[PDB]
């Protein structure tokens, strides 16, 4: 049981052999389309690659390869598409994604520069009246809306497909506090933010997959659905003793590489599932109290 658990690994201090196992564990799977010459600058990373047999293959006969992984939770009964984020020339295929499959959220983890370094294209409007067009897959982006809080955003946009122009909504969650390699300023700031992002639906069956990146798309990315995906298996049992978190990781590992990137990154999805728990188990009220602990204004 994994508060059980919890401690033990922190007394004898042994999260980073912990998380060293995972690794050694983990599925590898070949990653032959996305080392194909031609697509080189779809790559953000070069170590960082989605396995074929889950890749997201965009509808366009030219080039179908996108650097994204479809994470299928076959007992929770959700899906995730874990991205990297959007290079200068990827931005019409990401948005492409979305559309294709029908995606009606975006979860984004990091920001655009961390540590002086640019780690995603600038993808999305920032002012409504300058909306973006991706001339390559015929997409229009238009900035709606705009929730800024204290350390994260939610934004309203349209997405309308040029060729039939359909239009649909799409909701952008921007944590905006979460370093680059590290994990976030609470349990509750990280439970607020994961808990708005489905009271939005985005999440919800009846849309396709909820699209989660941060710069490669397995760190911080990892950590928010392995949190989900353990909150949502407990409330379907009610049991937060079945609920075993590395053999979680390890499933979602099969159709992605390199989930969670360090060891304070598994603690802390700990963290997170065991205070989430508290939600689960019939306590409605301490959803209010992450909210206040979080000071989101």
């Amino acid at each position: 049981e994994m508060e059980k658990e919890f401690e033990q690994i922190d007394k004898s201090g042994s999260w980073a052999a912990i998380y060293q196992d995972i690794r050694h564990e983990a599925s590898d799977f070949p990653c032959r389309v996305a080392k194909l010459p031609k697509n080189k600058n779809r790559n953000r990373y070069r170590d960082v690659s989605p396995f074929d047999h889950s890749r997201i293959k965009l509808h366009q006969e030219d080039n179908d390869y996108i650097n994204a992984s479809l994470i299928k939770m076959e007992e929770a009964q959700r899906s995730y598409i874990l991205t990297q984020g959007p290079l200068p020339n990827t931005c019409g295929h990401f948005w492409e994604m979305v559309w294709e499959q029908k995606s009606r959220g975006v979860v984004m983890l990091n920001r655009v520069m961390e540590k002086g370094s640019l780690k995603c294209a600038q993808y999305w409007p920032q002012k409504e009246e300058k909306e973006m067009i991706f001339e390559d897959t015929n997409l229009k982006l238009t900035l709606i809306s705009e929730d800024i809080k204290s350390y994260y955003t939610v934004r309203q946009l349209e997405l309308e497909n040029l060729t039939t122009q359909e239009t649909r909504e799409i909701l952008h969650f921007h944590y905006t506090t979460w370093p680059d390699f590290g994990v976030p300023e609470s349990a509750a700031s990280f439970l607020n933010f994961l808990f708005k992002v489905r009271e939005s639906g985005s999440l919800s069956p009846e849309h396709g997959p909820v699209v989660v990146h941060c710069s490669a798309g397995i760190g911080r990315s990892g950590t928010f659905c392995l949190a989900d995906t353990c909150l949502l298996l407990m409330d379907k049992r009610k049991d937060p003793s079945s609920v075993d978190i590395k053999k979680v990781l390890l499933e979602m590992r099969k159709f992605r590489m390199g989930l969670i990137q360090t060891a304070d990154q598994l603690r802390f999805s700990y963290l997170a599932v065991i205070e989430g728990a508290k939600f689960i188990m019939g306590d409605s009220s301490v959803q209010d109290q992450w909210k206040e602990l979080s000071h989101e204004d």
